């Protein structure tokens, strides 16, 4: 299914009609119908922008992360380390480690 949840951090991409906005950072605020209200960080505004316009930025070390694809989606927890493509993460909900490819993962952002 989607990719797209709440409080991950998106880039948009040249599929969205408005030249200013393609190429510009932000946070998924809420999801509803396959648009997201993505709350721009150079702008300072809020756009409704279709979830297909968007791609996840990769979380880096350190960062708090957002299940994103999978069985574990929507769980959240902190990327402690990158080995090659895997991350280790320290999941949130019982404190233990679990590797997931860096594509599972969104940058999380509260
Ligand atoms: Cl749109
Ligand atoms: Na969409």
């Amino acid at each position: 299914g989607p990719w797209v949840t709440t409080d991950i951090q998106v880039k948009v991409r040249d599929t969205y009609l408005d030249t200013q906005v393609v190429g510009q950072t932000g946070v998924i605020r809420s999801v509803t119908g396959g648009m997201c209200s993505v709350y721009l960080k150079d702008s300072e505004k809020v756009v409704s922008i279709s979830s297909e316009h968007l791609e996840p930025i990769t979380p880096t070390k350190n960062n708090k992360v957002k299940v994103i694809l999978g069985e574990d989606r929507e769980a959240t927890g902190v990327l402690l380390s990158i080995d090659g493509e895997d991350g280790i993460v320290r999941m949130d909900l019982d404190e233990q480690l679990k590797i997931l490819n860096l594509r599972f993962l969104g940058k999380l952002l509260e």
